[PDB]
């Protein structure tokens, strides 16, 4: 006989800011407020605002602001069109409210109001469903992806050495990352990230080698080849106190794509020397055997996908072998690299797809397929932590939210402290039989 | 004859938990939960474990945890012995609740239960009291300040190239700061600070030097004298299409304690000079002359009063001369500061004093000698931005929150701007007039 406040779920205001990323470019800010008086308030990472395959973030292109990278276009459109075509819905209807920005911008790619624009009245949305519910957003999530009260905490890929494009160095690979998979809780997880990243700045230190961090908070020192970068994290997680193999296993992003010139793949650093894909495959396949890599990131370009199921023939069975760039968190893409044994595994980057309701239905696609979920950061973060409930509320099993530095990725590791401390047990940490190749 | 929620401001609950700060390392994090259902829960940055003038965080020393760093006592303080003493107090008694905690700690220091349990519980507390109250927390704090609806918005000093102790450089100068004195509102300060920084990076490329961050997200290039940390600084600005003087002036940090050795400041990158304090200020005064340097921090030894007196009477009328290392939030030591004229501005950490209350006094006492406060960061930060809050609610004028990169900095960034779109004119951004010594 009486309604409480949380069936007053109707939107009743949203408000778009322009905010700034973590490597100060601008990003957009929402928030949406419900009738009942509930608030959710999120931002997107940065993005792409050119490509062809996946969701467009506008930026302005004046050049006296921001050097062209101001939002104001795409902080507009959420305080106009967008907002004036949510008044009145009910927040709660998670798919709906995505489906009528979807809808209303009217591109394939979001280009009209930005995959900035939708994906952070998105996210705030469904943060105040989940106020309006009564539930913290990780238990909201779990609703909405179909699987209530079905929860896990995610083995993390920890950035700890870049080279590459991301580094002066000569170093190829674009990132080595620590998944430390003998930890029992995400807690000692990140404790045990936390300790190795310690003892890396000293065996780095001790080389006379720069300790300052890069964009995901790892270490981009001046290291002489592959093999060096791979010492030294071998080093750090010894003097951690830890074995490598058992306690804490390597995960790489090769980003292939950047060595890609005539269809062959040529590493400066080591010697210049030119491979086929097949050759690189093999070159890879030497690194697994030496230290335990059990996960590799674009080890091919984009458009090598003879040579993608090459790859997925000959160390499927046992590595993860993880889409980034191959599947831009595209479900046309994912659905025929599924049908025509490419990878195992998919970067979820929710800001490349657009929305919340599309990025479940990704992950769901992943994993009826048997292929592995993580979900990912972007090189331009902000406080927001909500990559953290999305793993949690989605069994995801991984994240790669960056090195033990920088409160843009620390951000992540502490609100998947303040979860496993309300779940316990009810989100069990799994250790390595998450990754896709281990048992 | 009702009485509304907001009157039920009884702490009912408090929880603990250690959390992770932009560096890796632990930090205390605290919720209030209070009888009508308001939750405020804030995160106390890094601070200092030892040290005989300041307050004491508390690290457990456990070598097996985070190379020692671990906080697990500091949180069991907050969940038994505070929280027991402080479950049916009225959080919105600030004074009164900081009293509690500051007497059951009973040390002069804060270190039984460390300076990182007692702010994190004195800043959640303050949090849950402004939702009783029906306000933000910036409104909270003028109220708790006794100056209720007096806001502006501080002029920040951004870290951008560092030196001395914090880089590999031959900067003898622990960091170079800009101030956007020229913008009009806290947004296009930030903004403008967002493009010189970006300029920057262009610069130190061009030059072949590194671009990688230290904690507070500037850079630290292998630079090989001061002069040349200042030609890169003026060389960005100009790029960015402002003028050094006119829109942005430059704030200096010496640490100059780095380089004080047997009476005497040795600068490696002078030649390895030797001077007296007299010369040093000289010296000083001379870039002041060159460069439109507007503040200087830490310009002699901290036991150099005799010097300091000295250099106040000499720049002091022109300069801001901040003490940081010189009073360690002390009021004890202001107090005598202010009476023997040793310098004219400080530097505010919340956690080296260890309470909001106390943080209060020391801002008070600081303006009602004519010094300015300058709101502070520390090395290790986290998410949480409630100095941001601080400055707006006392009108500190000054904040010093880092380079425009990293979400530990951008964050405090980021929530200036929400204060000042809901504030406007109400909050004005006062310029050049904030800086000690300008006209
Ligand atoms: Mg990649
Ligand atoms: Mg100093």
């Amino acid at each position: 006989q009486q309604m409480g406040r949380g069936s007053m779920s109707k939107i009743v205001k949203i408000i778009g800011r322009e905010i700034i990323d973590s490597r100060g470019n601008p990003t957009v800010e929402a928030e949406v407020h419900l009738e009942g008086g509930f608030v959710g308030m999120a931002a997107a990472p940065s993005g792409a605002s050119t490509g062809s395959r996946e969701a467009l973030e506008l930026r302005d292109g004046d050049k006296s602001r921001f050097l062209g990278k101001g939002v104001t276009k795409a902080v507009a459109a959420v305080n106009g069109p967008i907002a004036q075509a949510l008044i009145g819905k009910d927040a709660k209807d998670q798919a709906g409210i995505d489906k009528i920005m979807i809808d209303l911008d009217g591109t394939e790619n979001k280009s009209k109001f930005g995959a900035n624009a939708i994906l952070a009245v998105s996210l705030a949305n469904a943060k105040a469903a989940a106020a309006a519910k009564g539930m913290p957003l990780y238990e909201h999530i779990a609703e909405l992806n179909g699987t209530p009260g079905k929860y896990s905490m995610p083995v993390p890929m920890m950035n700890i050495i870049n080279g590459g494009e991301h580094a002066d160095n000569n170093v190829d690979i674009q990132e080595f990352m620590i998944q430390p998979v003998g930890a029992k809780t995400v807690k000692e997880a990140i404790r045990m990230g936390s300790e190795v990243f310690h003892h890396l700045a000293k065996v780095l230190k001790a080389k006379g080698m720069n300790t300052a961090v890069g964009d995901e908070g790892g270490y981009a020192p001046n290291l002489g080849s592959n093999a060096e970068a791979l010492a030294v994290i071998a080093e750090a997680v010894k003097a951690a106190g830890y074995e490598l193999g058992k306690d804490i296993t390597l995960a790489m992003d090769c980003a292939a794509s950047e060595f890609y010139k005539d269809g062959k793949y040529v590493l400066a650093g080591e010697g210049n020397k030119a491979f086929t894909s097949e050759e690189f495959t093999h070159f890879l396949e030497e690194l697994t055997k030496q230290y335990p890599i059990v996960s590799i990131e674009d080890g091919l370009d984009e458009s090598d996908w003879d040579g993608f199921a090459y790859q997925t023939k000959v160390l499927g069975d046992k590595i993860q072998l993880v889409g980034d760039d191959l599947f831009v968190t595209n479900t046309k893409i994912l659905k025929e690299g599924i049908e025509k044994g490419i990878a195992n595994s998919i970067l979820i980057k929710f800001n490349q797809i657009g929305s919340l309701t599309e990025t479940l239905a990704a992950i769901k696609m992943a994993k009826d397929a048997g292929y592995t979920a993580v979900i990912s950061h972007r090189s331009g973060e902000t406080e927001d932590a909500t990559i953290a409930d999305l793993a949690v509320g989605t069994a995801a099993g991984q994240i790669k939210t960056g090195s033990m530095s920088r409160s843009d990725r620390v951000a992540k590791y502490n609100q998947l402290i303040r979860i496993e401390e309300a779940l316990g047990e009810k989100a069990p940490y799994n250790g390595r039989k998450e990754i896709k190749g281990q048992a």
